[PDB]
């Protein structure tokens, strides 16, 4: 192609950063102003403009705009302050954006397969411009973060992650593809909003539903290969948990909200013991709730507990769960799902009633907050664990900084900095009464999924096993400098999420090869330089044709 | 536009004559043989191959090939050997090819409008790739030359024709458009021809046919401009005359079969007298038939008799018509149509039975053989004219050479050479006993329409007046040379048909301006340069961008 | 893409076969005669036309055009009458066309990597409009059949060849790419040909040459992957054997004029013995030449011998070769090449001054005319062998039908039908005095390269071993009927080359597969239906967009 269609395609457009030669060769001369910018000027003007921006959503709507304008530029700036931009491009700003979706709508971004399209998903799947695709993120928006049902308003999610895929891992922007499935909704507020962008109708939980998913999986694979990466996101547990059991062994899929999480959690717990050094067998982990996040970590734990010569059975018997309906035990009045059954150990002599109550009775070495019900890690709770453990482990991942089970402060200050804390949300250093500063640890999934993703793709791996995430964990934590440890943080600084992911890549592509799960041939000798070589760069490319005089 | 499509479109492609640099900058490198030919080299490979060919229609096939192949090479070749290729790319071989259309089809060429498309003509009209179309050529296939109704097999003419408009006048191909309208055919054979490629049904003569032409008429002027020229062709006398009467002053249209013909005749008819010199007033013209081609002329004659000082009446009264049914006289039994009455004079004392009988009875000065009935211009008939006239004028235009009213020999020899003979069929010189080579001329309409077409175009004339044909006629005649006269031809050698039409273009555009029939401003001063300036080239152009250093 | 480009493309064009719906929707109405044809009427128009043809090259020309205007059709027509068209699209008419290339030239047909494009081939590769290429053919026009250095006039071989890959095996056209590499030329005549379409310089042989080959090999692989099939062709022995050993291991390359030829012969020879039954050990084999063919053939034989409980050494020791410099024995006066040594045995007591002479002293079971010098298997040479052996094997591969070492007649007759004949050129049945008719079997490589090519591709077989060709022969050979064996052919009817090749492919896949060299996963339980599926078709395909109401 040539001409303005060049300037129209974000994948090509370089704005003023187009060289005079191209500008001429390409028949652009006169379509751009007499100025030839660099990628540093263009970028400058950006911050120079993002600053004057007030609200974070406004900044989102701005940046997200340079995505459908100039692919390179958009992504260059991305890493430019990847640390600070991430929270606008993704969490939490995107939850805002996702709620606003349909109002702040401007240009479309992903792929849309509706239940009204059943029987033709393929052709649709064939409507997508991109030739080579390797990454696919899909959601049916049923559980858009803590916003619950958001229908197609949720497509904001796929869009976000795929950005990180590239931003911190180096996956090709073209090779990705966010997708949103529309089967209707349940949010009335959504069913009566003239600005909604999907089929106006209650969800579809009939057989039609699965078949549709089925049809799309095949359509995607059919169209792009069987090794093509398919990440399930924001779904309705039940489905999100069964749609995994089902296809995992059939396709190249994985669900971050589950596997992706458990990965980071572990990493946390891990690095903790690296400083605690407490003989596995004696551990006691108690959960403040039995949901998705829980069951998810609960097993990658057992999994690694077991990997240490422990029988799955005795392993999981070291895992206790406490959800709204009280403590998770045998025979209780409330209900307990199949996934729950294992972690539901026969009732202890005396039954607590307060999480705080439980803590005692059971006496866990560890305690994790995943109930998203605000601050339940009372001062008492903390201060009790703080007693029973010479160095307690507390993890409040609930989000946002509104739902955490507690705070970093109450955490350390109520334990003599004798505890090891980690927050799912962000939290500031903590200097205490003795001039002691404790920089805490935030467990974002951005720590895993992008790394695991790059590996599985560059390896032509055909399936993603749990041992992978379990291995992913290690990879991560095994990135914590002793001083980081000294500092007290159980997660590598979010400033270098790149390299960290790039490293995690390596170590995973290696692992893959060793266990012979990688089919990419022929195996390379230097995976380091291997991987590091395959990353996608924002650095512009000359569009000039290869002329050359002929002797 | 770039890539193979450059090589795929005939207008762009130029084969191995594509310069290394264009190849390189256009991305055609390694798509063409490393050799770089010139146009001549190419045009040579052609004439070399053409040589080893046998049947003309075989050639016509080959040649018409380079058309839908390399626009710029095809034509160069044409005006390269015009006098010799003319009767291949067009009559007579084209007559052959039309009857064979379907068995010799390889690729489509013009625009097809069918009554099945009635109501949507416009849309059809809108599918023609070209943007700027100035000259059109329509036909409904009813009377393809002497081959009659040929259904869609006639589309072989609009193309042939236009080749001349372009090769002779110097008109821009991408500005012409050969159109073919389908309303069934009446040819049973075709009707049963399994390769016939039109609608399988009787010719529709209902009201619909009228509306179609209309819809099309307007649909074309709409999309292209009411100043856009439309030439009617191989049509059916009855229609070709009314449509001519109708849209004449409504659009920029005319008809070759009538208008075109008429002019060329007179051309001869003046080149003759020019050597004869016989006081108009004593002139007596007689037609061997009274159809289309006769009345078409009969009036071009009048107009000029009346231009010389006669009155409409006194002029025609010097014209007589004798068709199959005998002498055309006031009250005669056979039918006389409104377009004949004028020339149907009052019965001369004696009514002749034979054309030769009439020859005496009337005592004409000029004899016109247009009945297309072969040798009816009997040696006697010759000898008679030759007697009663010390300088008889005989015109056998019937075609082909067979239907000819006679032959130059039986004319010149049977007159000692005291006859000014012209034929619508090719005849070589005739050396008699005393040893005198006379080159009888032929009156191809190819002399007219192009040059006029040429002028009417660039003059943005809105309507074609017959006065233009009469004028045109002079133009052509006045091309003659005393030597061309002394040689015996009243028509200029086909060889320089280039200049011949070009030169006519000028003189005609001039006439247009002066009578104000021209709307192209500003009116140049030196018309000669004007036109010679506006003639399409055959020589290659560049596609190479305009690159240059910015100081 | 729609409108004219869609019919401007040989791949998409369907001529009058475009449905009305495709016509209206794709904006083609009017652009095509109002007649919707069917492939059958189209193809019908072609034979009915080809008939009136005469010269064999003429037909060639006529059919090679259908190729550049409408794929599907061309081929449809092709395999329609593959037997009669094969020789026209290929040998022995192809050579007629290579010699006349440029003297016939109309439109480019493949890739062109000149030595002048050195250091840039990649880009040139990048100019090929096809995105997924899987089959490649390359040649340097140095030894194009018994014609010799033909320059870029030889491009016609890959092109043609490719046609059969398709027409015979079922390989997707857009995935095939024929290539020619201009490095100058040693044939003078061409160097003086004003039409010559290549580098008007002497054949470069310096280091630049190989380097270019390499630059290319990767260039291709770079763009189309590594597993991309690369068959060599009509090179100058020398390089053919070297580049062979070279890239053989680093690429999916192979050479038909070596590995292919072989396979056919052994398929002939395997056949013979099936009706001869003479326990290997007692086999003796001579050769009328030691150039290219000889060695190739020879070895695969050795390979099989080996296969049957033998030893490389003795094996070839059972093989002898008599070139134009006497026989290939130890210490002879002429020059023996490295590839020739393992067949240049130690001189037997008396040394043969003649083939006939060597025929006795050696008294071989099998004989093979691969000298292409003509009839050297004289009636004596025949009868002699006839005598010596009760069931003698004679194979005269030399081509055309002029270099044939003998003929089926002089074979079957001068042996009462005691021999096992097999010729390279074409020959029809032979009836004897005792009214005994025998069809002589022809051994074209067309029987092979397709089937295989097809296999390697579909199986992503990264490399092509010799154990496959030999395994190919067996498979081919195994396609013979006992009645077919009755008539006496060692080669199945060319009339069923489709299946033959397909079935050969099926057999090979399982092989490639079972031998763990097929990488395509998952390995299909049914190779039959498997291969049988992915076969390309000549049946047109709808263009209509997938439309459907939304409930
Ligand atoms: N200038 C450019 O845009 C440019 C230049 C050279 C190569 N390439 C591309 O590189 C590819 C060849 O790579 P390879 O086969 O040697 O690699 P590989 O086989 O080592 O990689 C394994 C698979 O992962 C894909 N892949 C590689 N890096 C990726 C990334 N960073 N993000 C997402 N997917 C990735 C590959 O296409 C391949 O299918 C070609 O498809 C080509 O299009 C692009
Ligand atoms: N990477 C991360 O940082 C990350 C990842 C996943 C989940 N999370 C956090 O975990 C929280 C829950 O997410 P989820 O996916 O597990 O949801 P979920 O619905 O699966 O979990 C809810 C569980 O918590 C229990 N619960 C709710 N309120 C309770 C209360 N007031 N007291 C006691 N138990 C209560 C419920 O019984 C239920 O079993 C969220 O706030 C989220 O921010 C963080
Ligand atoms: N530029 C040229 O050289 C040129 C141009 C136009 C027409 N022509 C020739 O004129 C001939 C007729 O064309 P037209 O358009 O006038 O056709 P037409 O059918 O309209 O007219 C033919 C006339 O001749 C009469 N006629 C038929 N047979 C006759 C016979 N046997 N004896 C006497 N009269 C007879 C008919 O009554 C009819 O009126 C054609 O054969 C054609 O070759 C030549
Ligand atoms: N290299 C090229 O291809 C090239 C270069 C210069 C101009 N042009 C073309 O010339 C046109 C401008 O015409 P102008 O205003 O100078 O002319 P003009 O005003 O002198 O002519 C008046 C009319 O005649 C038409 N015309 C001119 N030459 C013609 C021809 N050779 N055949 C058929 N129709 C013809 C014009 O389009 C115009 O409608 C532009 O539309 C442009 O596309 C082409
Ligand atoms: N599938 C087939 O049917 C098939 C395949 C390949 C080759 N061939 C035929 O094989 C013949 C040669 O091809 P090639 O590949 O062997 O090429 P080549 O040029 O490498 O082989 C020539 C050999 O024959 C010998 N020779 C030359 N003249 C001789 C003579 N006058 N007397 C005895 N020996 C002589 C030479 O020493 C040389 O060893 C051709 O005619 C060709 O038609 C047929
Ligand atoms: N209407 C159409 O033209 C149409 C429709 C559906 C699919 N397809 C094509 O089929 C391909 C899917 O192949 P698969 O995954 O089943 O292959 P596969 O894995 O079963 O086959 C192995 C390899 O052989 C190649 N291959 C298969 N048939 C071929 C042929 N006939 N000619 C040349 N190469 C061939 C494949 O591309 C593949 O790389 C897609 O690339 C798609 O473009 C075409
Ligand atoms: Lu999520
Ligand atoms: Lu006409
Ligand atoms: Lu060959």
């Amino acid at each position: 192609e040539k001409g303005k269609p060049l300037m129209l395609n974000p994948r090509t457009n370089k704005g003023m950063a187009f060289t005079l030669q191209e500008r001429q060769m390409l028949g652009l001369q006169g379509l751009l102003p007499p100025k030839i910018e660099t990628q540093d000027i263009q970028a400058l003007r950006f911050h120079r403009n993002l600053k004057k921006m007030t609200s974070p959503l406004e900044k989102y709507i701005y940046i997200m705009g340079i995505q459908e304008r100039n692919e390179k530029l958009f992504y260059r700036i991305l890493q430019d302050d990847i640390e600070s931009l991430m929270p606008i491009v993704y969490t939490p700003t995107v939850g805002l954006a996702c709620s606003q979706y349909g109002h702040i709508f401007r240009r479309p971004k992903g792929l849309f397969i509706s239940i009204s399209d059943r029987g033709h998903v393929r052709s649709i799947v064939d409507n997508w411009p991109e030739n080579h695709v390797k990454a696919v993120v899909v959601t049916d928006g049923e559980r858009i973060l803590g916003l619950g049902d958001l229908g197609v308003y949720g497509m904001g999610i796929p869009v976000g992650k795929l950005c990180l895929y590239t931003a911190c891992a180096g996956i090709r922007p073209d090779r990705c593809l966010p997708v949103c499935i529309d089967v209707g909704t349940d949010n009335i507020a959504l069913l009566k909003d003239p600005f909604y962008m999907g089929l106006y109708q209650k969800r579809d939980r009939t057989q039609q539903y699965d078949d549709l998913i089925d049809e799309f999986m095949k359509a995607i694979t059919d169209r792009y290969g069987r090794n093509t990466l398919i990440q399930f996101e924001d779904f309705g547990n039940h489905n999100a948990f069964r749609f995994l059991r089902k296809y995992r062994e059939k396709y190249c899929t994985f669900n971050d909200d589950i596997q992706g999480t458990a990965a980071v959690a572990l990493a946390g717990l891990l690095a903790a013991q690296k400083v605690i050094s407490k003989p596995i067998s004696e551990h006691k982990i108690l959960f403040l709730g039995a949901g998705e996040a829980a069951l998810g970590i609960a097993n990658l734990i057992v999994m690694s507990m077991v990997e240490n010569g422990l029988s799955e059975q005795e392993a999981q018997k070291k895992i206790w769960m406490f959800d709204k309906y009280g403590l998770l035990v045998k025979g209780r009045k409330a209900k307990i799902d199949s996934y729950q059954e294992p972690f539901t150990h026969s009732a202890p002599e005396s039954i607590p009633d307060t999480f705080e109550d439980a803590v005692n009775i059971l006496k866990p070495s560890t305690i994790i907050g995943v109930a998203g019900a605000g601050r339940l890690f009372t001062p008492d709770v903390i201060r009790a664990m703080a007693s029973i453990n010479e160095r307690p482990v507390i993890f409040a991942l609930s989000n946002p900084t509104a739902q955490a089970e507690c705070t970093a402060e109450e955490a350390y200050t109520l334990t003599e900095g004798r505890c090891l804390f980690a927050s799912g949300s962000p939290f500031g250093p903590v200097k205490l009464t003795d001039g002691r500063v404790f920089t805490p640890g935030q467990g974002n999934n951005v720590y895993i999924f992008p790394g695991v993703a790059l590996a599985v793709i560059l390896c032509n791996t055909r399936h993603i096993s749990d041992s992978v995430f379990l291995e992913a964990a290690k990879a991560l934590t095994s990135q914590l400098t002793d001083e980081e440890l000294a500092q007290g943080r159980l997660y590598p600084p979010l400033a270098n999420i790149q390299e960290v992911s790039i490293n995690i890549a390596i170590k995973v592509t290696e692992y893959l090869y060793a266990n012979k799960m990688a089919f990419r041939y022929p195996e390379p000798e230097d995976k380091a330089k291997y991987v590091k070589e395959r990353t996608w760069r924002s650095e512009y490319d000359s569009l000039l044709p290869d002329v050359y005089e002929w002797p």
